[PDB]
């Protein structure tokens, strides 16, 4: 990943759902991009083959809870079990241990942050594809807000979202973006910040 070229992080929440997730994985592979999938533990259990595929093709996997409750409405014990059960099924299938968590609906408090022992991954472009389940609406919202260094929130459980994602992947690739994982984006930003280190010997 070249830090002097454009980068963007496509992130996909609520899968796996083979019919839609596999289409998005195909688009990423066709256009030589990667993304980050925040998966539900219950759906990983239903669709272990899709977890293996997204990892095999170089994508990053994050934790999106077991069954998608608002974690702040639960006891800490129940909420931590949501997260740890999802860590556990991912590890049992793949040997992979996510470091990134996206709490359902973004709901999180300080008590859970300190006990989760994971990095909370947010977003800054949200086309609300669960609300406007319309391919062109999603595409145009994302393409209008896309920019270097931004993180896009899509849900890979809707046909309109998978179709929109193919077009978004194509158009961003056509514009010269590198489609990177969340961790790759963080590393690029560190590489770019490091140019200020050179001030020490200027
Ligand atoms: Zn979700």
């Amino acid at each position: 990943v070249d830090p002097n070229q454009k980068v963007i992080a496509l992130t996909f929440d609520d899968g796996p759902n083979p019919a839609t997730t596999n289409q998005i994985l195909d688009s990423l592979k066709k256009y030589k991009g990667h993304a980050t999938f925040f998966v539900l533990g219950s759906r990983v259990q239903y669709y272990p083959e899709t977890l293996i595929r997204m990892l095999k093709e170089g994508n990053e996997v994050g934790n999106h809870s077991w069954s998608h409750p608002l974690l702040t409405r639960l006891s800490v014990k129940e909420a931590l079990k949501q997260i740890n059960d999802t860590q556990d099924i991912i590890e049992k299938i793949s040997g992979y241990r996510p470091t990134l968590v996206r709490p359902p609906y973004g709901g999180i408090n300080d008590e859970l942050r300190s006990q989760m022992k994971m990095d909370v991954a947010l977003w800054d472009v949200d086309p609300e594809d669960w609300k406007d389940r319309n391919k062109k609406t999603i595409v145009d919202r994302v393409m209008n807000q896309a920019g270097d260094g931004r993180t896009i929130l899509i849900h890979d459980i809707y046909r309109t979202s998978a179709d929109a994602a193919d077009e978004i992947i194509k158009k961003l690739t056509d514009q010269g973006y590198q489609l990177v994982t969340v961790s790759q984006l963080e590393e690029v930003k560190k590489q770019r910040e490091a140019k200020e280190l050179r001030r020490q010997w200027s």
